[PDB]
Order: structure tokens, then C-alpha cells, then sequence
């Protein structure tokens, strides 16, 4: 026998940084995959928060809003919040099967700064302009790298795949009930130069439940990936934009990708991509994962056009939008909470993403499994995982900014359609 320190919360010192590599990133988090050898972190990624350079856990109204869970609102810092929110809110609605909720790790302000320097190269100019890494969390989250187990993993950020029916949408905003917000949004994204090409994808095809509308969706995506489609080869990008959105696939990158699916997809040159896509579509349609998700999203029972009102009650500030419908203000404050919390929850579900791993059975290391795909026209069997990512809680305050963003979306669409 020998004597060792008692147990202690691991801490990531200013030396472990060179173990991590740039993965991707959103508006809210950094993500780096693991390159070092320590068994603990192998097959893991670190999700490190950043700070918009114009910047306690929960505001007073957010405490009351999420109060139905004492452990949640009493979160020290945002990693526990992130943990408890997936743990006691999301998985109840979503099921633990396709979420792999996260583990905290302490980190030194020095470690962060080291990662911050190490990625800036791989990061997109305007992401560097808009946010460095937030070097005053003590913590960060470690997750299973949902592109591992050759392993081909594809990521789909579906967005909201239903159309509202609220009695509070106005005649003028009548389009909102027949055009997905995603399509209209695209117009506003084009005017602001954030894409080059209106995207072929319509999340209605994905959330339709038609094994045939879904393949169109997956076909659309590969065509115009923007920032909703990504395909990896063992932790590397091969289709999609890294940390950002990317222009329509071209003849040159489709012929590059194509010659990449070599030896994973077994089909003659110029046939693998149409195969790979059938595979993705069938993983998505077969796993049924996309269904329960669209149930969460539909906790938007009133659309932001009606929900904003309940928001102004919550924060007990007189309602701007009204102009002298009591109906929504005459609610008991308790009911007005439920709509806004269910709104926020729904927001988590429209902004989340799906990762799908693959292990071809044409490789001898094949650990079979009851979730798999048999791709009829090449005779290959593929075992696959489907997991969620970016189930972050959203701030009560984005409500106001949500309403404004909606207004501009349906105002601007109405516009370009009046032209004709
Ligand atoms: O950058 P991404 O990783 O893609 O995600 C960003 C936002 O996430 P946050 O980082 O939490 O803000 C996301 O959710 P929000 O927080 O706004 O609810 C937005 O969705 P929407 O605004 O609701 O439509 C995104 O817009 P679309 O991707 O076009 O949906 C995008 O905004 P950006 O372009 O300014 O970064
Ligand atoms: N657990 C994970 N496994 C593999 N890739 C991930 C994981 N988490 C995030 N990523 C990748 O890094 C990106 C970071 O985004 P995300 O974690 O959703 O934070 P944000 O709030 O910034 O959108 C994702 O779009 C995803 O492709
Ligand atoms: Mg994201
Ligand atoms: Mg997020
Ligand atoms: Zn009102």
C-alpha cells in the first residue's frame, strides 16, 4: 500500500492548453476537441464560454421564472446552470437517450488565455472581432465528442420546423402562418450580407415526418450548407463552415467532398455522395429523434407576437406593444410565467443541433449495435448515434430582442413580397 493525496477537483493549469485544438464555435461558446493523450479527456471536447466584448448567474426575474427547481436557480456559475438545466429541465422532455449532459472542469484564468491565443488563427475574422474567450470563468464543460466512437459524423441545426397559429399574429403578419420563419429569415439575412444565396433548406421538410420530404431536406442541406450542415471525418471538417456559415456547395467542392467519401462509401466515382445522403436521411428519419424535438419547439404556443406580452408582465413593466389585448395581460401572473418559461424552453430547442456519428461495418473494428442503417445500393451496414448539442438556457431578456427580430423578419418579407 502507498499514500496519495485525498481526492481533489481537477484543475486545468496553464499547461494543459496545448492538448486542445480548435473545433467550431457559435455565438455563445467555444468548442475545442482533444488532441493529447490523458485517458480522461480522450474522446472528449472542452466547451469554453466567451464574452461579447460589450459585457449573478440568474437575474432576479430569472430566479422567479425557473423557481420550480431550487437546485437550478441556485447555480453558482453558468456551468452548473448549464448542467442543471439540461439535467432537470431538458432531459425530462427529451429523454436521456440522445443527450449526453455534461461534466464540469475547473480551469485557471491562465489556461483560458492560452486556449484563446491558440485558436485565434483558426477562428473566423468577425468571430474574433466580436468575442474573445471569457477568461474569468473558473469552470468549463467537458462533453463526449459526438463525431467519434474511420467515423463520418454530420451535424444538422434544424431550426424551427413548424408554423405558428396564434390568434395574436396580426393580419399584416399573415405570412407568418404559411411561410416558415426560416425562409423569411433568409431574406433578412441576405440584405445584411450574412449569406450569399438563399438556402434551399426548409425545416418543414425535415420536421414533416415524410421519409421523402426529409431526404429533400438533407439533399437541400448538402447543397446550401450555410451554418446548418456539417460533415466531419474523424474530428475534421470536410463539408460546411468552421465556426461560421459558408456559401453554397459548388462543382469544385462537391467533387472534392465526393472524392473524400472514398473507402467509407463503397460506390463508383460520382455515386458516393447521393449514397451518403440517403444514409444521413435514413439515420435521421429512422431514429425518430427529430419528432420529440419538434414537440419541445411547439411549446411556443403563442408565437413571440403573443408571448412578448407575458414577458412585460413578468418584468412588471407596462406593455409597449399594446396601443389604446387585455386577454393576455388579464392572466394570473402564474400563467404568464408559464408561457414565457415554455417560450424560453422552446427557444433552446429551435437553436439546438443534432450530431450523427457513423462506423461502417466494412471496417473490421465494427462493434455492431441495434441502431444502424442498411444502405441498400452498396450493401453496407452502418451503426450510428444521434445526440443533441447546444441545449443551453436562454436569457429572459432575449424576449424583447426576439420580438424586435421577428418584427424585422415579417416586416421585411412583407416588403419584398409587396414588390411585384
Ligand atoms: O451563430 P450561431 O451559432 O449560428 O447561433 C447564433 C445564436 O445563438 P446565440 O449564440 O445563443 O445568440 C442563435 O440563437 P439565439 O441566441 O439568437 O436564440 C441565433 O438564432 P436566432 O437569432 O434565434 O434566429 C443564430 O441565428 P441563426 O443561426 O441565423 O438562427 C445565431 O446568431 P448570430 O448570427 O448572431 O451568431
Ligand atoms: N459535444 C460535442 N461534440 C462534437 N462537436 C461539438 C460538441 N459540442 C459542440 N460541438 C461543435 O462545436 C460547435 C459549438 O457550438 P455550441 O456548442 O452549440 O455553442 P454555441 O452556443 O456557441 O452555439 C457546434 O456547432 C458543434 O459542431
Ligand atoms: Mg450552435
Ligand atoms: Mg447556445
Ligand atoms: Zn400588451
Amino acid at each position: 500500500e502507498v499514500l496519495f493525496q485525498g481526492p481533489m477537483e481537477m484543475i486545468l493549469e496553464e499547461k494543459d492548453a496545448s492538448d486542445w485544438i480548435y473545433r467550431g464555435e457559435g455565438g455563445a461558446n467555444l468548442v475545442l476537441a482533444y488532441a493529447g493523450s490523458s485517458p480522461l479527456f480522450v474522446g472528449k471536447v472542452i466547451r469554453i464560454q466567451k464574452a461579447r466584448r460589450n459585457d449573478s448567474v440568474l437575474t432576479s426575474d430569472e430566479q422567479h421564472l425557473w423557481r420550480e427547481n431550487n437546485e437550478l436557480i441556485s447555480s453558482p456559475n453558468k456551468e452548473v446552470l448549464e448542467q442543471r438545466y439540461v439535467q432537470n429541465v431538458i432531459i425530462p422532455l427529451l429523454g436521456p437517450k440522445h443527450v449526453d449532459a455534461g461534466v464540469r472542469v475547473s480551469v485557471s484564468k491562465e489556461f483560458l488565455e492560452c486556449v484563446d491565443k491558440k485558436v485565434t488563427k483558426q477562428r473566423p475574422l468577425w468571430r474574433v472581432n466580436a468575442a474573445n474567450v471569457d477568461t474569468s470563468h473558473d469552470s468549463a464543460l467537458i462533453l463526449n465528442d459526438h463525431s467519434l466512437f474511420d467515423c463520418i459524423s454530420v451535424e444538422i441545426k434544424p431550426k424551427c420546423g413548424f408554423l405558428p397559429t396564434s390568434r395574436f399574429i396580426g393580419k399584416e403578419n399573415m405570412l407568418k402562418t404559411s411561410v416558415s420563419r426560416f425562409k423569411m429569415h433568409q431574406l433578412l439575412k441576405l440584405e445584411y450580407i450574412e449569406i450569399s444565396e438563399e438556402s434551399e433548406y426548409d425545416p418543414l421538410d425535415l420536421f414533416s415526418g415524410s421519409k421523402e420530404r426529409v431526404l429533400e431536406a438533407i439533399k437541400a442541406l448538402y447543397s446550401t450548407p450555410q451554418n446548418n450542415f456539417r460533415v466531419f471525418l474523424n474530428g475534421s471538417l470536410i463539408l460546411g463552415g468552421s465556426g461560421e456559415s459558408t456559401g453554397r456547395t459548388s462543382p469544385e467542392i462537391g467533387y472534392a467532398f465526393e472524392d473524400a467519401l472514398k473507402g467509407f462509401i463503397q460506390s463508383e466515382d460520382g455515386h458516393r455522395t447521393e449514397c451518403f445522403l440517403q444514409l444521413v436521411s435514413d439515420a435521421v428519419y429512422g431514429s425518430g429523434v427529430l419528432d420529440r424535438l419538434l414537440e419541445i419547439q411547439k411549446l411556443d404556443k403563442l408565437d413571440i407576437e403573443g408571448a412578448i406580452h407575458c414577458y412585460y408582465d413578468i418584468i412588471n413593466q407596462p406593455c409597449p406593444i399594446c396601443k389604446e389585448e387585455l386577454s393576455l395581460h388579464a392572466l394570473p401572473l402564474d400563467e404568464s410565467l408559464k408561457i414565457v418559461k415554455e417560450y424560453l424552453i422552446a427557444a433552446t430547442a429551435k437553436d439546438c443541433s443534432i450530431m450523427i456519428s457513423f462506423q461502417s461495418r466494412n471496417a473490421w473494428d465494427s462493434e455492431p449495435s441495434g441502431d444502424y442503417v442498411s444502405l441498400k445500393p452498396t450493401n453496407q451496414t452502418f451503426d450510428y448515434k444521434v445526440h443533441f448539442i447546444d441545449l443551453s438556457l436562454k436569457p429572459l431578456k432575449r424576449m424583447e430582442s426576439y420580438y424586435k427580430l421577428d418584427k424585422k423578419i415579417i416586416s421585411f418579407y412583407n416588403r419584398k413580397q409587396k414588390a411585384e
